[PDB]
């Protein structure tokens, strides 16, 4: 019998609060359980740090230079996929799947095939954080998945909710210098990567975040209190939406369908969570907000103990080619993803991405600084047309990425040899990287460097 899928995607999701990466407790034992099962990926990188890239990308499994869909803004300028590209859905629907999708689009076209049920929100209070229409939204796509899964074969089924996302709001209800609301849990200590070493050994566009960053303008001036806060709710909205996982599972599994399902757990992207003094995502390439968690479950899957750390992956390329495989659906060789389906099964992983990228691009048009990382074994390195500015982390040594190794002279050959991986991949993927142009407007870039130091406004007031 051929296996169902659930694919579970929560957004801003992130490794450290995901149990199962050995960093966080309590917060997702729901996901934790599935993982326990199954396998987890600790390298897996998400091709941009933003919703609507990251997700027309992923269901195309393409990148998103060649989506061409590389900022949150909607149409004109940028533009649904063409009907002619196969997607997740077109594949499977033309392989004899019911194809049903749940939760949030955000994916330019990139979700043709499925079948989507638009949720409804329902509305609630809580006593102790600010809730919007993001965790409303949430309970009606429960509640659509779980009617769904409680009647279903075989089938494919996203469930795609906004929580973490919540975090925004929150950032919103606390703008500014602000005495925090209390609150009954403990509160979590700051990460060890919250301070920015030197602000003039990081590119211009990470610098100046504060500007075009609508939420780090907001955050610039928190305290350390307030970024404890910020932990606080976001470790909040995982359990949120954690609960809502479980009783995703739980439907799944009332029926004889659920044992032969297939579960996928994983995030568009992540979130700062205070690393970096960042919060949410925008420009930077940072663990924090572009590994992200990527757990696989369900019959064929041989549990794993340990997670896989030998592989980099790359989720928002590697998805579509791996659920292909595990159903037996012959993918397009035009597609770059590697299927895990190999490691997945406990066989032989005859190919592996050498290294793994990720693209920024814009996030409304405000700013436009494109950027690329270059994720290889050992080291990341990024790059930035804005002021030719570099990155370079020993990512076993320096895994919260303190210490930028680009201008020590000691490292001129590995940044030499991260440098040629870009120079791969631009030529490989047709990326027109080199030939984009900076709109990155002085008054974004007028203040010392660092969020500290950010006076008025940002962008989106000023531009
Ligand atoms: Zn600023």
């Amino acid at each position: 019998e051929k296996p169902n899928f659930l694919i579970i995607q929560c957004d801003h999701l992130t490794q450290r609060v995901v149990g199962a990466y050995g960093q966080t407790q309590g917060c997702t034992l729901p996901i934790d359980e599935v993982a326990s099962r199954g396998v987890i990926f600790s390298n897996a990188y998400v091709g941009c740090p933003l919703s609507q890239p990251s997700r027309a990308a992923l269901w195309s499994g393409m990148m998103p230079h060649q989506t061409n869909v590389r900022s949150n803004s909607s149409e004109p300028v940028n533009t649904r996929l063409p009907e002619n590209v196969p997607t997740l859905g077109s594949l499977f629907s033309e392989s004899g799947y019911e194809a049903v999708h749940f939760g949030k689009t955000h994916d330019m076209g990139s979700l043709r095939g499925f079948k989507h049920k638009e949720p409804v929100a329902k509305p609630f209070t809580d006593p102790e954080f600010p809730v919007n229409n993001d965790s409303f939204l949430d309970v009606g796509t429960c509640e659509d998945a779980v009617a769904y899964l409680s009647n279903p074969e075989p089938f494919i089924c996203i469930a795609d909710f906004q929580n973490p996302h919540n975090i925004c709001g929150f950032i919103g209800e606390n703008a500014g210098v602000h005495t925090d609301r209390p609150i009954s849990g403990p509160l979590p200590e700051l990460p060890d990567n919250f301070d920015v070493e030197d602000w003039s050994n990081i590119p211009t566009p990470v610098q100046y975040i504060c500007c075009s960053h609508r939420r780090m303008t907001q955050a610039a001036h928190w305290n350390e209190e307030n970024y404890r806060h910020y932990i606080a709710a976001f470790q909040h909205y995982t359990k949120m939406v954690s609960k809502q996982v479980d009783s995703v599972l739980k439907a799944l599994y009332s029926t004889p369908a659920g044992r032969n399902t297939i579960v996928v757990i994983m995030a568009d992207h992540g979130d700062g969570m205070a690393s970096h003094r960042m919060v949410t995502k925008h420009i930077s390439f940072y663990d924090e907000m572009t590994n992200v968690p990527f757990i696989f479950a369900g019959p064929g899957i041989k549990q794993q103990k340990k997670p896989v750390d030998h592989l980099l992956t790359q989720p928002t390329l590697d998805l579509l080619p791996t659920l292909c495989d595990l159903a037996g659906i012959a993918v397009p060789a035009e597609k770059a993803g590697i299927s895990l389906a190999p490691t997945l099964r406990g066989e032989k992983q005859k190919k592996s991405h050498p290294y793994v990228v990720s693209e920024w691009h814009s996030e409304y048009e405000y700013v436009t600084t494109p950027g690329r990382m270059v994720r290889g074994p050992r080291y990341k390195y990024t790059h930035y047309l804005e002021g030719n500015g570099e990155e370079l982390y020993d990512m076993k040594k320096d895994p919260g990425e303190r210490k930028n190794l680009a201008k020590d002279p000691k490292y001129s050959k590995i940044l030499a040899e991260h440098r040629a991986l870009l120079d791969d991949y631009i030529t490989r993927s047709k990326d027109d990287y080199r030939s984009l142009k900076v709109d990155a407007d002085p008054r974004c870039r007028n203040h010392t460097p660092g969020y500290p130091s950010h006076e008025g406004p940002g962008a989106r007031e000023i531009l």
